[PDB]
């Protein structure tokens, strides 16, 4: 539907609206926690400084005392205490209705299909180079995707993407190894065992105990040789 | 000992540092938190302006789908997430050398002798003025000496907690409080002329309290006869 879409985008947005509600609170408990240390840095700098002197005239040892035994009590409670509850009560709530992993999967899908249909590039769709845009580790997944439903195709292609932007120097969650160990095996489903030898190669070149990808170079130089 | 208390001081030193880490941690949290929910905000509100021509491009449709399915339940995760281990284990070690409840009340008692070994004014010992205590710690002295029966010092710092109030302190001790406790320790000590004094000015602030109405009857009663 569109109006399901809509719904979403609603509540997403409410719960980004909850969100910043929980970081105010955080940020007002943080502050007077703030407060509260630099008031005991000024003492116990002061208190250091002359331990005999200080310990000396007793308003001093009364106020360490009620400091150690209740405040410190009273400010541990408070660094304990929680401010998420609102916020993650909302989001509990509103997840009733949030797609699965089954919405997730189909999406990809459909981004599959809609790559195609209308014959793009996947830097094209990825950068949003037409008239929001997608991490490496998104790309990935849908090489991922692809990879379960053994579609080598769009595996390669957006294996490929992946390891393009990890390349440009996207910092990310996911490392070249997966990304070869994968694109690699795609290409050689494909027929090009030429450029499989070379890939497997680099994931050598990376992680040279790999002990998948040397019994792929085995095999793959066996196969051309036969 | 001298250092014991030396070893006393150096321990909450250390405290503040441990809990000045905390604070460190917490924000560096907090920050990547605002930083997922600001990427957010811009999504959010590109999406509200034309929801048909957003879903329209499926990227969109996969996006919103992997942040409803999987990224706001490890931004959940970052949000439940404790920064405090390190300092409330450093908290809960150091303990085992804190003072209790009787140490605290015993240092009352040590303040109170103090006070008078030298003879010394209340507003003085507290302002610090010689060569600071908050409104609840001056009645927090009163009450111990009340326990004691010491209605003298109740009084005296009863009296300083009433002072530093009407000067404008914030504190978590109401008037009416120290009135009472003020009023009734008075009465005990013997002028009574003051206890009726007081008792009214209560009554002035809370005119239906209980006790104090009692008490002006039976004040004015004692007085009479």
């Amino acid at each position: 539907s569109i109006g399901q879409m809509t719904d979403l985008i609603h509540t997403e947005k409410d719960l980004v609206t909850s969100l910043k509600d929980y970081i105010k609170a955080e940020e007002d408990k943080l502050e007077q926690i703030k407060k509260w240390a630099e008031k005991l840095d000024r003492l116990t700098s002061t208190a250091t400084k002359d331990p005999e002197g200080f310990v000396g005239h007793p308003v001093n040892a009364f106020k360490l005392m009620k400091r150690l035994n209740t405040e410190w009590s009273e400010l541990e409670n408070l660094v304990l205490k929680d401010m998420s509850d609102g916020f993650i009560s909302n989001l509990t709530i509103q997840r009733q209705y949030f797609p699965n992993d089954e919405d997730q999967v189909g999406a990809a899908k459909a981004l599959l299909r809609l790559q195609d249909t209308y014959n793009l590039d996947t830097d094209t769709i990825s950068k949003g180079n037409l008239p929001s845009f997608l991490t490496a580790e998104d790309c990935f997944e849908l090489g991922k995707v692809a990879y379960t439903e053994a579609d080598y195709y769009h595996t390669e292609l957006w294996m490929e993407q992946a390891l393009r932007q990890l390349d440009e120097g996207e910092i990310s969650t996911i490392d070249k190894v997966s990304v070869l160990d994968y694109l690699s095996y795609a290409v050689y489903q494909q027929g090009d065992l030429d450029k499989a030898l070379l890939l497997t190669k680099k994931l050598l070149e990376l992680d040279p105990e790999h002990q998948r990808a040397n019994g792929n170079l085995k095999y793959f130089e066996y196969i051309m040789a036969k």
